[PDB]
C-alpha cells in the first residue's frame, strides 16, 4: 500500500538491532563536537549519542550532523538531554562543564566540574554499564579520578585523555625543528595535563637515536640550543591559543579519536593517558597522571615501566604531589 | 623477571581478547587471498582467520599477511586446516573448491564443488554457529542454496556475492563510454552470476536520467550504438580473464569486501547479491539468484521489488529455470 | 654543530618544497573550520593555507590544527591576513563573510557579501592565477556569478557549492523513512542552494526503481503520504539548524571536502554545484544556479542535460529568474 | 545524436589529462600484483600503469583491476608491454626479473637481473625523466646501485625498498613477544635486505624506553632469553615462506605502498630504505644498504646519523663489504 511496502520485501522480520561500536559524546561544545566530527570521519561509530544540557543547541548539533550522513558511514546519530539515549555506549567521551577564562589554571574548574560530573558519570554507568569513559573536561586528571570514584568502573575502564595531546604538541615542535613528519619523531611527555607536565628529555629519539646522547645538555638551563623551550612552549600552548581563539579543539578532537581507534581496533598502542599511579616511581596514594599506557577493546590495560633520569622522576613526584594535594581534600567520592 | 615482565605493569589483570569481529577466509587461493588481503586493507576484521586443506600454502600466507601487521589494524591473524581456527567468526567467506578452465561454464563445477561443501559448511556452523556465511564458490548462486540447506541457517545469514561483481563490471564499462566515474554510473545486472544474467536496461541512469528514456533502444537487438554488446561483454568477462591470466581474483576481493563493509559498518547499502526468491517474478521453487537486497549487520534483511520491461522479466524466469534445472537434481542436503 | 646537524646528513642538498596539492581556505570561522578540518581529515592537501581579515584568531585556529599534525598527512599548515600566504594554490575554498540571523534569506546577504567578494577574489587570482575557486560563501549562486566576473577565470574553474548539500539533505531524509543508507538512494535538488530549489521528483529512485512510477502523487499537494513535505523540509533545514545552534557547519564541510576529493582524485564524479546555466531549460541570461555537473582534476567540465517534468521546469525557470532579478542590478564586476 | 551527446554538455573544450600522481608497476608476477593492489587499495594513484613482457597475462591483470574500478579512486589503469604507456609517472616501481627459487640467495640472481633492467631502466627514464624509482627486484640493494648508475638520477630519486620489510618483520616479531601493535614497538633492520642485515640492539625501545637497558645481552649469544632469535627469524623468514607458499608478496605490497605514501603525500617519513652510503660508518665505496632515511616529494633527502655499539658498525661494514664485492665485479654500468 504504502511506497516502502511497494518498494521494499521483508527477508528477515524486522528486530531491534544492538549497535556494536556505539559512541556517546557528552557536551556538545567545541570540544564535544571537534570530538564528534573526528569520530564521524574515522568511522569509529556505527552509532553516535550527543548529550548536553542545552537542549536547542543539541538538537541542532544532531540535525547538522545527521544532514552529512551521505558522506559518512555511521547510521543512527541520536541526541537527547536524557542519559537513556546512551544506552549500549562502547565508549563514553565527556567534554561537558566549564573550560578556562584567559589565563586561567585548569586546576581553578576543580570544584565547579565535580559538581558537574557528581549527576553525570552515575547515568552514564546506568545506561552503559560495559563501556569505556574516556575523560576530557578539565583538569583532566583530576576528573578522571573523579570518574573512577563515581562510576565504579574498574581502573581500565577509566580514562584521562591526559598528555596525547601534550606529546603530540611536543612531537610537532620537535619535529618542525628537525624537518620530519612528527610521527618519526618520539618524545614523551608525561605527568599532569597542565603546568607540572614532565618532558622525557631521556627517551627522545629519531629512528632510536636518544637526542640527549647527541646534546647532553638537552632540557637543562646551560643547552645553546635552549631544547627546554620547546616543553615551555608545551606548558603554554593552551594558554596562548586561548588568548588568540578563546578555547582550543581540533588537536584534542584528533587525540581522543585516536585513542579510540586504539580501542575499537583493539590495537594495544602505547598512549600517555590518565590512570591510577599508585605504587610507580614511589607514589603513595591514588593520584591518577599520564604514564605511557596499552589501549586495547578491554580500555587500559597495562602501564610501561620506565628507567627515567633523577630530575625526570623528580618532576613526575613533584607533578604527583600537585594533584594528590587537590585530590585529597574531595568530598562525598 | 622476563623482559616482559620488566617492561610491562598490568592494570587488567586479565589478557584473554572477547571474540568479537572476526572473519575466516575459507580457502587461500586466488580468490581467498584476494578477498583477505581487501579485508585487511579496509581495517574490516579484528581477527582474520584462514583455513584450507593446503597445510603449507596455508602457513606461508598466514606468515606473509603477519610481516605486513605493521601496515593494518588487524591485532590477530591465524590459519589452521582444522576448523577450531574458526570459532566465532562474525562472517565466514567460502572461497574454496574447484574453479573454471578456460571455456568451461561454472554450471559444470557443481557435482565437485557440492561435494566440496558437503564437508566444509557443517565445519563452518561447527565452530560459528551465530555467523553470515558469504559464498564466492562457484557457481556461486547454486552453492548459496546448497550452503542454505547445508548450514540450517535462516535466509538472512546466507549470502551469495553474485552479481555484485557483475554489477560492478557494467559500471565500469558504462562508465567508460560515457567518460564518469562508475559510482555516478548506475546500472544492475540480476539473476545468474553467470551466462543467463539480465541487464536491467530500464533502470541504468547518471543523475537520474534514465538513458533507456534518451535511447530507448538501448539493449535491443536494432541499436546502432549497440549497448547491449556491454552486458554481452559483462557475461564474456570471466572467460576473457581466464584465457588471460588462468582465473580472477582482484575484482571479486574488492566486491566481497564491499558486501562486508556494509555488514560490519551496519550501513542497509543496498547490492545485488544471491538469495531465495520464490514468489518474486512469479517463480515458483526455492531458487538463489541475485536481486537489489539490503545488507547491514543482519546480514540480508529485504529485497527490493522492481518494475521491469517484459524483455527483462523473461531473462529473468530464464535465469532462474536454468538454475532450478540443476538444483531440483541435488540429493543429501 | 647543531643537534640538526648532527642527527641529518643531506643527500639532497636542496629543501624546497615544488607547489603541488595546496588548498587555501578563506575564511576562519564555523564553516571555513569544519571545511579545513575535513579537508586534513580525508588527507585531500599537501598544504593548507588559511587567510582571513582576524589576524588573532586565525592565528589559534592554524596553531590548534598544527598541534594535530602526528594524527594527520598534511606536513604544512601556514596562515596569514595576507593573500601572498595562499600563492600557488590548486583549489581555493571561500568561506567568508556574513551568515544569516535567525529567519533571513540567504538573498539578503548580497550587498555585504559583494562588498568582501570585491576584495577576495582579485587576491586570490594574483597570488593563484591556476586555480579552482569553490564559493561558498552566501547567497552561494549569485556569488559563483560574481567571483566568475570578478576573476576573469573559466567557467570550468568557478564552482559554487551549491545544491551538493541539498542534495546530501534530500537523500538523507528519503533514506530515513525507506530504512536504507543515503548513498542507495538517490535523488537531486537543483537551482538556487535557498527558498527556490527544485526536488527532481521524476529522478528520485533507489537500484533503478523511479520512486514517482510506484507513486504518481509523489511531489504533488494530492499525496497521502506528503513526499512534498520532504523537500518542504530540505528548503526549511538552514533556518531550523540556525534557529537551534546558531549556523550551520558540519554538513558543508563534509560537501565540500566530497567536491574537493572529485576533483583532486580527477574522479568525473557528478554533484549538484553552481555553474552558468546560459542556453539550458530556455534561460536567456548567464544565471548561475545547480545542475548536475561533471567534476575532475580540471574542474566543472560538464552538465548532465535532463528530461524533466512541467513542474520541474516550471520551478526551474522561477530559480533562474529569481537569481538573474539580482545578478542584473550588480554594478562593476 | 549519439546518447552521451544528448546526456552531456560541454562546459571545458574536450583537453588531454596529464596525470599528477601517476604510477608505474613493472612486472606483474606476484610482487607486482600486490604492490598494484596495495597502491589502489590506499588510493595513491591517479592512473595506474602496468608493464611486463608476457602480454597476455599483463592484460589479464589490467582488466580484472578495472572490473573493481568501482571501489576505489584510480579513474585510469592501463597496462602494455611498451614504455610508452609508463609516460610521466610520479614513481615507477620496478619487480620484473627473476625470484628465488627454494633455499636460493637474493645474491645469486644478480647476474640475470642485471641484464633485464639494462633493457628496462634506460625507458622507463625515457618515458618519465622526473620520477622516483622504487626498486624491489632482488638483490633490491645491488639493483638499487645499478639502477643508479643505468638511469643517470640523482642519488635522492633512485631508491631500494631495501629494510622496511625486514624492520616490519622484526618490529612484528617483538611485538607479538610484548603484546603490542607493531608501530608501538620501535627497531631497525639496516644493511643488506638479506642474510648479512644488522639489528639495531641499541636503538630497540618501547615509549623510548631502551629495551638493550633492561636487557644488556640483547642481541649476543649469552641472553638466557635468546632475543637474538628475533634477529635470525628475520633473517630466515623469506627463505621459510618461500619453503611453504613459493613466494612472498603481500607484506612487501603493503611496505612499498608505505614508502610510496610517504612520498606523495610529502610526508618526511623516515624508513630503513637502500641508499648511496659512501663515507658513513668507514665505508669508502659506492654501496648501496639500507639506514633510516627521510622520504618526501622530492624521493630520499636525508639520511640519520646513528650512534652504533662496535659490534653494530662492525655488522654493517661487513655487510657493506659483501655487497662491494659483488657490485666491483659488475661490467658495463
Ligand atoms: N583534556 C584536554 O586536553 C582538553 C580539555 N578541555 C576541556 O574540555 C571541556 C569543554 O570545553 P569546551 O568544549 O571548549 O567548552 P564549551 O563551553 O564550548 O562546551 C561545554 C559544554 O558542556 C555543556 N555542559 C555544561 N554542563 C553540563 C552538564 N551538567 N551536563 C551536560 N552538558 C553540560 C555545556 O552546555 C556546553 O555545551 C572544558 O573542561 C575544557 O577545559 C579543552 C581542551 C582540551
Ligand atoms: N563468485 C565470483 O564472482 C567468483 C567466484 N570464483 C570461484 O572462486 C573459487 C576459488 O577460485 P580460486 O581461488 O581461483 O581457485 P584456486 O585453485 O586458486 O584456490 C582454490 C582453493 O580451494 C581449495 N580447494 C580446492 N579443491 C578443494 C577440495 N576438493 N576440497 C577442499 N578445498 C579445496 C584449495 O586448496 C585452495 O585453497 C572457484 O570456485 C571459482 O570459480 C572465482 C572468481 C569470482
Ligand atoms: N553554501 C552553503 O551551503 C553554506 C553557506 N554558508 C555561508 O558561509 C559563510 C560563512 O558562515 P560562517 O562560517 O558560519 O560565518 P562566521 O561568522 O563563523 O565566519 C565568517 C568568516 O568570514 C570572515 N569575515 C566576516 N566578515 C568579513 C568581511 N566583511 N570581510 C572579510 N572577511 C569577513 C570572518 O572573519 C570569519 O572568518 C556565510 O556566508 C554563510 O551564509 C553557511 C553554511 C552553508
Ligand atoms: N625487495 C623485497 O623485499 C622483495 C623482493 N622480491 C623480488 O621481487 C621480484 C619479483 O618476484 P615475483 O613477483 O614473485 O616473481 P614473478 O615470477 O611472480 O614475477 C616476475 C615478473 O617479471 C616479469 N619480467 C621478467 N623479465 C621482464 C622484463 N625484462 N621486463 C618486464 N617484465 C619482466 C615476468 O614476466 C613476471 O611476470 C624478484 O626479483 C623477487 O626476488 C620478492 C619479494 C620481496
Ligand atoms: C652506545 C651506547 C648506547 C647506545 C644506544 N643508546 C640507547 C639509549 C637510549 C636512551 C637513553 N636512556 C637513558 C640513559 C641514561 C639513564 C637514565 C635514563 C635512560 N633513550 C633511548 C630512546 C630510544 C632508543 C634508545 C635510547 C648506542 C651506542
Ligand atoms: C516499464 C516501463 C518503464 C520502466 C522504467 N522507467 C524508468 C524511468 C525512470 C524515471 C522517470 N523519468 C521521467 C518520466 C517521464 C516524465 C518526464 C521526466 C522523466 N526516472 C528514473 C530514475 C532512475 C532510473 C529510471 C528512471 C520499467 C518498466
Amino acid at each position: 500500500a504504502t511506497l516502502k511496502e511497494k518498494l521494499i520485501a521483508p527477508v528477515a522480520e524486522e528486530e531491534a538491532t544492538v549497535p556494536n561500536n556505539k559512541i556517546t559524546v557528552v557536551g556538545v561544545g567545541q570540544v564535544g563536537m571537534a570530538c564528534a566530527i573526528s569520530i564521524l570521519g574515522k568511522s569509529l561509530a556505527d552509532e553516535l549519542a550527543l548529550v548536553d544540557v542545552l537542549e536547542d543547541k543539541l538538537k541542532g548539533e544532531m540535525m547538522d550532523l545527521q544532514h552529512g550522513s551521505l558522506f559518512l558511514q555511521t547510521p543512527k546519530i541520536v541526541a537527547d538531554k536524557d542519559y537513556s539515549v546512551t544506552a549500549n555506549s562502547k565508549i563514553v567521551v565527556v567534554t561537558a562543564g566549564v573550560r578556562q577564562q584567559e589565563g586561567e589554571s585548569r586546576l581553578n574548574l576543580v570544584q565547579r566540574n565535580v559538581n558537574v560530573f557528581k549527576f553525570i558519570i552515575p547515568q552514564i554507568v546506568k545506561y552503559s554499564p560495559d563501556c569505556i569513559i574516556i575523560v576530557v573536561s578539565n583538569p583532566v586528571d583530576i576528573l578522571t579520578y573523579v570518574t573512577w570514584k563515581l562510576s565504579g568502573l574498574p581502573k581500565h575502564r577509566v580514562i584521562g585523555s591526559g598528555c596525547n595531546l601534550d606529546s603530540a604538541r611536543f612531537r610537532y615542535l620537535m619535529a618542525e625543528k628537525l624537518g620530519i613528519h612528527p610521527s618519526s619523531c618520539h618524545g614523551w611527555i608525561l605527568g599532569e595535563h597542565g603546568d607540572s607536565s614532565v618532558a622525557v628529555w631521556s627517551g627522545v629519539n629519531v629512528a632510536g637515536v636518544s637526542l640527549q646522547e647527541l646534546n647532553p645538555e638537552m632540557g637543562t638551563d646551560n643547552d645553546s640550543e635552549n631544547w627546554k623551550e620547546v616543553h615551555k612552549m608545551v606548558v603554554e600552548s593552551a594558554y596562548e591559543v586561548i588568548k588568540l581563539k578563546g578555547y582550543t579543539n581540533w588537536a584534542i578532537g584528533l587525540s581522543v579519536a585516536d585513542l579510540i581507534e586504539s580501542m575499537l581496533k583493539n590495537l594495544s598502542r602505547i598512549h600517555p593517558v590518565s590512570t591510577m599511579v599508585k605504587g610507580m616511581y614511589g607514589i603513595e596514594n591514588e593520584v591518577f597522571l599520564s604514564l605511557p599506557c596499552i589501549l586495547n577493546a578491554r580500555g587500559l590495560t597495562s602501564v610501561i615501566n620506565q628507567k627515567l633520569k633523577d630530575d625526570e622522576v623528580a618532576q613526575l613526584k613533584k607533578s604527583a604531589d600537585t594533584l594528590w594535594d587537590i585530590q585529597k581534600d574531595l568530598k562525598d567520592l
